[PDB]
């Protein structure tokens, strides 16, 4: 549950904070709009845990998997099984043209899996994520979990991911954008498009692999992207890099309330392990 | 209004936040659980005002003016006028037992205050105000405002105090013990009280002159703690520093959403004008 009355937590003996003692001064740990940016060092998972375990919170993980990406599934899945909000109620929903070829995955306690069929398939196929997320899954995600997490396939978890990333409303930092002048990121340019973005506004480049927060607010942000995207189709304009370049629309006029660090994002073939990450979470696997 | 849907932001030209670079790199911008530490460089007011203008938010002021403390009154609310939410909607509620001694102050535009008379006087005394802000006020707060801010009289204000403060549940760190140890915070260390601390816990000492939230937050943590300070009574108890002591119980057992730097409660006289205060925002004025 999301927003109800919180009990009091329980006596813990941790760390004190201290506040001449920064967490991180490498990186920038919270935006201009004071919303905390994600690395290893900003938090006390034990806390985080105790904090939403004493909400029952259920987290949602969306994931697609159509034509030869239900290949990826397996390492998807088991990865998720040791890295993934373990110890916490968790509910996989799997996009699929193929439900036969879902693998059957064994499953923690407080854990469940369900597969969605969907139509295989191009223009309706670009916006199909968006689309179902909002259009066809509403009523039900509402239903059953308290937060929405919505992920590329061709990935594997190498390290945690929990409850640190829950927030109303998250994105996650590109991970060959991070360091990048907003001039060089590669929003829409095209003003003839609804992604279009300026080369003088941006905070960051999103990566389209990883967006996630409330039901209510990841719903919200899979309309507006849907919605824009049917714009775009009937004015004859794809956005150069499709629901991506409409997410960081969104994102840049609908400030999310936390950002994701790199560290949940990356490909270690392509970007190496540079200083700035002491942990590799979540992890491009090749797709040639 | 809180928690209702958001209509986008309009285009804005500010500089590009740079994950590379910190905005403060000699104090601790974000908590072990999340919250943002608010300290000068951390926020761009320009998109905080943006967000919360949005939303027609209301910010409420409690202060209490009791006895020969009526004096503080004119400097406080005319430094409010200066300095505090300035451009935002802001009804002051002035607690007195001399309505006639409230100074007629000149406020701007959208801003109103109401003089609400309470009684003279020790017990009761000291659970004045949680008891006021919570059991006699809950009704009115609720049909009123979006946040309550509750503060100490003694005090002016001397630079901008914004939206950026605003957040579910807040406290501001004490400015004699933020470089302090844990063990040396002035918690209440007695089993018999409800306040009750032991030395291997605490996060912050937070002071009792400067705390706020939703309203439905600030009603919970001032029911709590007026609850909480009728059992101390009897049991024949006083926490050694009467309520600031229980905030700080209600404080570490439910965690603040955003915590206030010393900027927003600095006593120069006592304290100097120490190199990590960029700003002096809202200071003590002498009281001997
Ligand atoms: O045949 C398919 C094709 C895709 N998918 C699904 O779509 C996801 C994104 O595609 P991909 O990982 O190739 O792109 P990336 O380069 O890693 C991700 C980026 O590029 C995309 C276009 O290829 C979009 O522009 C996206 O917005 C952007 O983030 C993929 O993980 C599958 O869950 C599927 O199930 N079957
Ligand atoms: O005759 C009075 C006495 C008080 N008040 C009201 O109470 C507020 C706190 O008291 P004070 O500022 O003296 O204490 P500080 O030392 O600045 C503040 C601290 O000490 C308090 C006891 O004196 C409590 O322990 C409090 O919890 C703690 O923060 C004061 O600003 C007035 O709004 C009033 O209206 N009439
Ligand atoms: C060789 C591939 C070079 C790709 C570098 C930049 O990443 C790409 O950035 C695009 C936006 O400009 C868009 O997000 C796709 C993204 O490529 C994906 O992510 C990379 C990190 C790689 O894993 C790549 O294989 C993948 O397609
Ligand atoms: C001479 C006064 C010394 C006070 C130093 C510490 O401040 C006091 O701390 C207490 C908790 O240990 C409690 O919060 C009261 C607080 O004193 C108030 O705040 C100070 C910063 C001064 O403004 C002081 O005059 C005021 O009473
Ligand atoms: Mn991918
Ligand atoms: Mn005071």
């Amino acid at each position: 549950a999301i927003g109800e009355f919180m009990v009091s937590l329980p006596r813990m003996v941790y760390p004190q904070p201290k506040v001449l003692t920064p967490c991180r001064k490498d990186v920038l740990v919270v935006t201009p709009w004071l919303a905390p940016i994600v690395w290893e060092g900003t938090f006390n998972i034990d806390i985080l845990n105790e904090q939403f375990r004493l909400q029952n919170t259920t987290i949602g993980l969306t994931v697609f998997a159509i034509k030869k990406y239900v290949a990826f599934l397996k390492l998807f899945l088991e990865t998720a099984e040791k890295h993934f909000m373990v110890g916490h109620r968790v509910h996989y929903y799997v996009f699929t043209d193929q439900p036969a070829a879902v693998p059957r995955v064994t499953l923690g306690t407080g854990r469940q899996l369900s597969v969605l069929e969907v139509r295989a398939y191009w223009q309706d196929v670009s916006m199909r994520r968006m689309e179902m997320i909002s259009d066809f899954c509403e009523r039900r995600f509402l239903s059953e979990v308290d937060y929405l997490v919505c992920v590329d396939v061709d990935m594997e978890f190498r390290d945690h991911v929990g409850v640190e990333i829950l927030t109303p409303l998250f994105g996650t930092l590109h991970p060959s954008f991070y360091g990048s002048s907003r001039e060089a990121f590669t929003y829409e340019r095209r003003p003839q498009s609804q992604a279009y973005i300026p080369k003088d506004e941006g905070d960051f480049y999103y990566m389209g692999a990883f967006f996630g927060g409330s039901v209510q607010e990841v719903q919200r942000l899979t309309r507006a992207c849907h919605q824009a995207m049917m714009v775009d189709q009937a004015n004859g304009i794809e956005a150069v890099w499709h629901d991506e370049s409409h997410l960081n629309k969104y994102l840049l006029r609908h400030k999310p309330t936390k950002v994701l660090s790199p560290e949940y994002l990356w490909d270690q073939q392509l970007l190496g392990w540079p200083a700035v990450l002491r942990k590799l979470r979540f992890t491009a696997v090749p797709k040639n």
